[PDB]
DNA sequence: CCGACGGCGCATCAGC
DNA sequence: GCTGATGCGCC
DNA sequence: GTCGG
């Protein structure tokens, strides 16, 4: 992290874009440019030197010279100090609670945590159970635990039906020590781009995994995404574990490479990649590979048969999961 | 100078 | 009820 | 906010 001080006011700076200004593209261009930095080999001596970076243009270069120059941004330090900015940046730390949500909660008054707890009864499902576990959801998981919670994932599914296979991606795969939540991909061969031979593939599952006390909660399910909580046991007179995200998704089985592509990520190294495969006259999405056609419509889906047929189609080198960490 | 910026699941809501 | 838009979330 | 045509 030679250029941490940089990429964390980046990184600010698309989160107010995002969570006040509601402008999603300076929310992008801004993680883009934190991502490009964050992976430059070079502690970055002026903004002139970061420009050279795709993703870095003339205002970002500007703030980078301001930032080096006194170790900080007039401009963040401006927002800072805005009440409703900051209140409406807070809110959204919870999870369901998005950049609308935010400012309709700070319109009505709503705009602490206990605000929030006291108004329960003004929350959705998610919201709620965001807010009931507020804290430990911005705690990191070890690696240590996110292996024992792979090996209850794993052994629960195997024992509802041996034919799911399930793979722990996101930064997991990617082979981080600490990972933000838990992501993992499910396959059976009911399920295919093909047919559904079989219903409720996705329910059985979570629903195996709720018996054994492993998933608590629930934020959103239907047939082929799960998004909840869980939590692994604790032992005898121990402190129980944080509370943890989870989120599964059922992928067709003839389509497991395009899925394990999307679901290691990182979100830049996906959103990156896609614009490339564009650039080159294709789209990537977690199903298929697809060519574009001369109109612009995407044509029938191209064979997969490995991750790397996907980088080939593109004219990219393979790249491990441990370097799409972007 | 601009059009485009990755792609899609689930929950909610307006309008019919 | 449905469809289509929007909000929020996943990587 | 940045890029590519
Ligand atoms: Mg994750
Ligand atoms: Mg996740």
């Amino acid at each position: 992290t030679l250029n941490g001080g940089i990429t964390d006011m980046l990184t600010e700076l698309a989160n107010f874009e995002k969570n006040v200004s509601q402008a999603i593209h300076k929310y992008n261009a801004y993680r883009k440019a934190a991502s490009v930095i964050a992976k430059y080999p070079h502690k970055i001596k002026s903004g002139a030197e970061a420009k050279k970076l795709p993703g870095v243009g003339t205002k970002i270069a500007e703030k980078i010279d301001e930032f080096l120059a006194t170790g900080k941004l007039r401009k963040l330090e401006k927002i800072r100090q805005d009440d409703t900015s900051s209140s409406i940046n807070f809110l959204t730390r919870v999870s369901g609670i998005g950049p609308s949500a935010a400012r309709k909660f700070v319109d009505e008054g709503i705009k602490t945590l206990e605000d929030l707890r006291k108004n329960e009864d003004k929350l959705n499902h998610h919201q709620r159970i965001g807010l009931k576990y507020f804290g430990d959801f911005e705690k990191r998981i070890p690696r240590e635990e996110m292996l024992q919670m792979q090996d209850i994932v794993l052994n629960e599914v195997k024992k509802v039906d041996s034919e799911y296979i399930a793979t722990v991606c996101g930064s997991f795969r990617r082979g981080a020590e600490s990972s933000g939540d838990m992501d993992v991909l499910l396959t059976h061969p009911s399920f295919t781009s093909e047919s559904t031979k079989q219903p409720k593939l996705l329910h059985q599952v979570v629903e195996q995994l709720q018996k054994v006390h492993f998933i608590t909660d629930t934020l959103s399910k239907g047939e082929t995404k799960f998004m909840g909580v869980c939590q692994l046991p604790s032992k005898n007179d121990e402190k129980e574990y944080p509370h943890r995200r989870i989120d599964i998704r059922l992928i067709p089985k003839d389509q497991y490479y395009c899925g394990v592509l999307y679901f290691t990520g990182s979100d830049i190294f996906n959103k990156n990649m896609r614009a490339h495969a564009l650039e080159k006259g294709f789209t990537i999405n977690e199903y298929t590979i697809r060519p574009l056609g001369v109109t612009g419509v995407a044509g029938e889906p191209l064979p997969v048969d490995s991750e790397k047929d996907i980088f080939d189609y593109i004219q990219w080198k393979y790249r491990e999961p441990k370097d799409r960490s972007e």
